[PDB]
């Protein structure tokens, strides 16, 4: 069994793959928009011999850090292993090879959106945005007395088709993925394939809506089954004024009973309302997954909280090395060391810490970090902080 | 209409009204033990005159909160409105009442579990800790390599029938709620109702058993109708590895599908497990609530983050005053004021702020507190975190 | 096999064949305090032979009709046949039998709660009464400008504990049964029996409340399984206001969702809330079967509208005689006739026309009544309809 | 912002609010078919300024009423107003300018389908026909000897598709509508409407087959989900035969396990079986409301029940005048008075009394309509009956 990079004539077979393999396979035109964005040399195949029997690839992202920091981020994605071919080393042998073409071309960080839980941990990826579903039934939502835009006269939100306003959607996200840890840019052909997902499909999801700010936008579509729900895909904001502005009209909906989106676990929406449990999270779950590919790159790289004071520490990844770490001004030093770690992690746990999403003192208390410096953990947790809390952009 | 202390007399319409109000009353028996805990001149009547259309009253508490402070709470409960005299203002002379009775008493807070969201707001209390149930499949459920305790002798978790070690669980429970935000005291009359729960009931709940360890215990039951579902009434843990070895044991229950927990949002145990997707969040919900009654006593005698360097602000509290708020090694000092605002709340807000479980940021976007200073929002954040996860105790 | 009033022993034997037989059976302790009702030579059992196999019984009642006309009433019940010896005649043997004794005894209509739609037909019985489940949302629910008792002062409803108003009670039901076609008197054991179904039973029902006007009451419980809903058992008022008032207080119970009642389609409570709709019907089913055992008798008791003027047809029952029948002045008189129908019906059909519970223009349209002329029934319609709404009092 | 008739460039940004404000806009096609029966001046729209945030209109009726009298109507429809611009006064103000043209254009009645049951009642509009969805299990389903069409030879009824016999369809309901209170004129285009419904549609309904009688026909589908049940989406009949017939076809689906249908309370189907309670009521809601324009001309217009003799009272409307009304020989006449009033009433009571659909004793049962005279309660009960029973044409 051969594992290489796939030539055209490979790829009739690996849609076949993919079409078997996924729940819901987004299908061969929709694959083929998001292949510009993989890079010559991005994909392996492996072949019996001679059929396609494993694929893996990775595209070139912008991921945004915090510190307002971008990063280049290797995306991979298209992973499948036939039905026929299960428990033959062939996701491990596909993942090293893309790992090491990853690490040779400059990735200071990989990611990736998760199919199970259980499969990626072992590979250095640990879960690093958390997503969260809010059902809002909007029968008895009110608006608390201080939240904004209430007074008395027109409103700043206009609802709209969205294809007739791409070019202000684009410029909202753009703005919104620059300030937000996890935002990843969204280039042309990927706002092609939202837009075309905006149609309704015969026997298919019904037709989205806008709802369009100049700081922000919401696109939404009733549930194909349940027509008293109403669907938000993507909301997008960049003041508080458009985000309250944004709720006030989908709540405005009067012919739904229900309003669903997934969001992060601090957005400001129950605190908009009178009665803050009339959000309820009906779900939660990992978003993306970071495995660090270069420590020091990743550590120095990223922007830390300015109201720690500095100090230092020794900080020893299980298999990617130990360093002298030392954090101040905001800013981080990440140097080679001999001396006693102070710290212990997998790699997979400093990608779970890496955008804030997860406390150090809480992975330590699973022992998943180890350490015999409470003090230590104290710093950690306040510096690995993100002043703006991390979302989600669009899965991949 | 009158409102006044209740005499003995009252007290078989008070239970009557609490019996056809609330949506399951625990019964004359188990109020009458609850009531131990309430003072002299604790509790309020309404007479119709003549019945008893409405009441509230407030127990003598002992809450946790961060730096290991202990402070007299009183815990309003036995709430009710007669369906008959509802809309006539009754609530809002009633808990009026008790809230001179408590200030003029020297509470520096009060605190309540809310029936519902959206009506305690308006009376100054701001939900201050967050419930979370975690759902977890244990079929497919499996332990880390780094998870504590699983080396290769003896376990150190033994199954025992909870009426015969009341003395551990209140040994145990002691040193949780002194060092947990959220704890509070639970004295022995509880207890008695704790364990007097344990027992089976015909055609009511099933017996309870007890998982302990030196260092925390697991109280627990098979659903009543769902018989392989197992309910965690109470699990509560020093150390890690008591923790760890507590779901180890609840894992081996090999009759169950599911454990259920109601916990909070940084439980360790999805890091327990090789796929932290199996600890599914089904519920999530506002624990207990906080009016601050004395401003300036409630924020000097909270600890605060050390990690944060000194600083100094304004706040204005809606009608509760404004103060010099000076925060630094750890401790405030509030002090009056006539200088300009720097940030604007109302009572409620900082409830929610107290402990630790939403951050000053998040209430910020949501225009629930308003600043100028996106540098104060940031040492606000920092300053009220808490070092030890705010939780929730016990439901009254 | 024989057919015979049954002695004291036969009621072991009737009992279990009571117990296997129903789908709930009231069992032996209720059954006899409802057999105090049954007079001499009420019942009928069938033996093989000898185990009883069989039985039927009938008790005596007062059944109100329009023109607050009060009948001497036979209401069958404890009717059933052993699974072993069905399809062998012994039902019809049984009726037949028991009508006779009813007829000979000087009923002159019998009456009965039918287990099954399509049995009782066949004997003469049409059902009389409509039986409406109306389900209140009530968070929603908000009462009409122009429904009684919204003022500004007290309440006149007090909610108190069933077993301590006994009296009032029976003198508000004993009011309401009087004037109401369908009513039943209540007699002293069957009181007894309603307040010892009130109480709360371990694994059974929870315990029962009540609302108290000076003119009507309310009885309700919370649902064994949903609760968030209030089943009202009862509900009897005598004027608008006391049925207003009462309505008013039942959705006070903010602990609920939603309240449910058994009611009839007249009932007004859709019209006392601003939303109509509200106040879903969630159920509907025949309630009383009557069968006329004395055609003149009981067509001659019945008062009849005013409205329309004076006629005069000949009616023939399908075995049941014919009759020359004038209407005029609220009365009529039934006389023998020899003369050529103008309608024709079943026995059945009578029935179900006699408490204005169905029109004789929508059983034409069945073709259950037959005639050649429009104008007459059109007369039939209005002559027979009642202005007091027909009601079903209790089942037997 | 600025109200006003709009002008053919208004439209695309009207259907775009219709598509994005509705459950399930019927699209653009068949909305430009309906705007055919939308008069010159019938519409308006409220424009921001400027993109359309509101509108509504009216088209023109033809409705049957009591006596087989024929009423110009303006049905109200395309009623929306965007998200973001509730609470603003935009449909209080369409309202008003529509209300103000429909009388200054001489209708005597305006009518619609309300959306949700709260919203119309204070705009004048009294729900004036009841809908009943009967679901009939037809597996258990035996008609009764009596039934119409059992004999012995050849059936009525013929099956068919519906686009081949479009003739007959429109004879048969230009017939019933005619002669039935609540009956619309359906025009040409609705006719076109109706038959291109039939058809099946990929990933939608399922196609549409018809039961052809001389005197009646019923349409129908198999449900797109459940596939033993089969919907009759209408059923008209202008004979006893006819319905009976139908309905035998309808049972003859062996394929089926049940067969439901929207109609009203007084259908005779439960009579047309051995088991009555075979055909369930599963749905029950308001139909057509009304709101009467004219109160004179509208109480003039409608034929009276002969059955109650002459009589006369005083009516007052609660801002719509004060009128002696005297009733006799099945006619009114209503002039204007300022003597005492007997009955007073809101408007839309009034428009709910005008069909028959609901008794005037019942509504003052809720206090709706004030009278001291229960006499008068009688007269105008037996009065406002209709011979021939309420039903509803169809939806708009
Ligand atoms: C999981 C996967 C790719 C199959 O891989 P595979 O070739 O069977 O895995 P390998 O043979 O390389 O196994 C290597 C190790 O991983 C483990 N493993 C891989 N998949 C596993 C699974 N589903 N369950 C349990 N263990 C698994 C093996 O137990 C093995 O352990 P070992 O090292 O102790 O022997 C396949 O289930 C799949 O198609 N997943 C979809 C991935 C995806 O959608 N990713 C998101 C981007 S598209
Ligand atoms: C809510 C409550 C006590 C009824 O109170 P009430 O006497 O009707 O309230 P009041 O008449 O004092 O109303 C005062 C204000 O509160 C508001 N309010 C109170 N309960 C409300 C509810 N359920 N919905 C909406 N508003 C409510 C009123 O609108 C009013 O507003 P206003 O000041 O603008 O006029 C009742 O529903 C209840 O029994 N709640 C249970 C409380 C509980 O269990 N607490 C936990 C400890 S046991
Ligand atoms: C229905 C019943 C009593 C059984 O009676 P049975 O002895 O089998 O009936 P019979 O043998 O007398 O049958 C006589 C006729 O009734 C019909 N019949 C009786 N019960 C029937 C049923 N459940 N289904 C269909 N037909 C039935 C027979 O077909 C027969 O028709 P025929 O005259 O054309 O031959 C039994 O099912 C029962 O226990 N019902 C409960 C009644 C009840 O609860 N009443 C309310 C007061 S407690
Ligand atoms: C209801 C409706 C049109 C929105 O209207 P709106 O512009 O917000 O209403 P207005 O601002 O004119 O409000 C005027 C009054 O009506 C009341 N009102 C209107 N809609 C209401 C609703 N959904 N709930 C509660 N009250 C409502 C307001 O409270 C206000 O009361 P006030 O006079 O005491 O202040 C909107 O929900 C809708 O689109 N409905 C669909 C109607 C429909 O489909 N009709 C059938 C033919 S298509
Ligand atoms: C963008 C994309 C794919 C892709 C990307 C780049 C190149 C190519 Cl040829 C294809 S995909 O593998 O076909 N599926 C895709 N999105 C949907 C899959 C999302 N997963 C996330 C993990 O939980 C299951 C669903
Ligand atoms: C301890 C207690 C009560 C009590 C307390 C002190 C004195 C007395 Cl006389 C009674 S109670 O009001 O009867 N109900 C109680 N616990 C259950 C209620 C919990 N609520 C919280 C809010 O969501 C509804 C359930
Ligand atoms: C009052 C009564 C009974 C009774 C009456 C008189 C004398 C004796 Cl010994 C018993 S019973 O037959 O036991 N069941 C009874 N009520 C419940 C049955 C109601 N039926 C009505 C038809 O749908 C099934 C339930
Ligand atoms: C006929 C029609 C419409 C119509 C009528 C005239 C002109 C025009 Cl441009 C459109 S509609 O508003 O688009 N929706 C319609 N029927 C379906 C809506 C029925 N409503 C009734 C109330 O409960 C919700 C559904």
């Amino acid at each position: 069994v051969t594992l290489c990079s796939p030539t055209e004539d490979d790829w009739p077979g690996m849609f076949l793959l993919a079409a078997a393999s996924f729940t819901d396979f987004i299908g061969p035109e929709s694959a083929t928009a998001w292949r510009t964005l993989v890079p010559t040399d991005g994909a392996v195949v492996v072949r019996d011999g001679s059929e396609v029997v494993g694929m893996a690839l990775y595209m070139d992202l912008r991921l945004t850090v915090p510190g307002e920091v971008v990063l280049p981020t290797a995306g991979l994605s298209f992973v499948a292993v036939a039905p026929t071919h299960r428990r033959r080393g062939l996701l491990r042998a596909m993942c090293a090879e893309l790992h090491r073409r990853i690490a040779d071309s400059g990735y200071p960080v990989a990611a990736l959106h998760a199919s199970e839980g259980g499969i990626y941990g072992r590979f250095g990826y640990g879960p690093a945005t958390t997503l969260h579903e809010l059902t809002v039934d909007r029968r008895f939502a009110r608006f608390h007395a201080d939240a904004p835009g209430g007074g008395l006269g027109g409103s700043s939100v206009r609802l709209v088709r969205p294809t007739e306003h791409r070019g202000e959607f684009e410029a909202i996200y753009e703005r919104w993925r620059q300030q937000v840890p996890g935002g990843l840019l969204r280039p042309q052909v990927l706002w092609d394939e939202l837009l075309a997902e905006a149609k309704a499909a015969p026997g298919g999801d019904r037709e989205s809506f806008a709802l369009l700010h100049p700081d922000g936008y919401a696109l939404y579509r009733v549930d194909r089954t349940d027509l008293k729900l109403a669907r938000v895909s993507e909301l997008r904001a960049v003041t508080a004024d458009a985000h309250c502005a944004l709720w006030r009209a989908l709540i405005g909906l009067d012919s739904m009973e229900r309003i669903s989106i997934i969001t992060h676990p601090q957005d400001p929406l129950p605190h908009l309302l009178t009665d803050t449990r009339l959000a309820r999270t009906t779900w939660r779950q990992d978003g993306l997954w970071l495995r660090i590919m270069n420590v020091p790159a990743a550590l120095e790289a990223r922007g830390y909280a300015h109201e720690v004071g500095e100090f230092s520490t020794v900080l020893e990844v299980s298999d990617g090395g130990r360093f002298a770490l030392k954090i101040g001004d905001g800013r981080a030093r990440c140097t080679p060391t001999d001396a006693a770690a102070e710290i212990e992690m997998d790699r997979d746990v400093l990608g779970s810490l890496y955008l804030g999403a997860h406390r150090a003192s809480t992975l330590a208390a699973a022992n998943r970090l180890r350490t015999k410096d409470s003090q230590l953990l104290r710093r950690l947790d306040a510096a690995f902080a993100s002043d703006v809390p991390v979302q989600t952009a669009f899965e991949f």
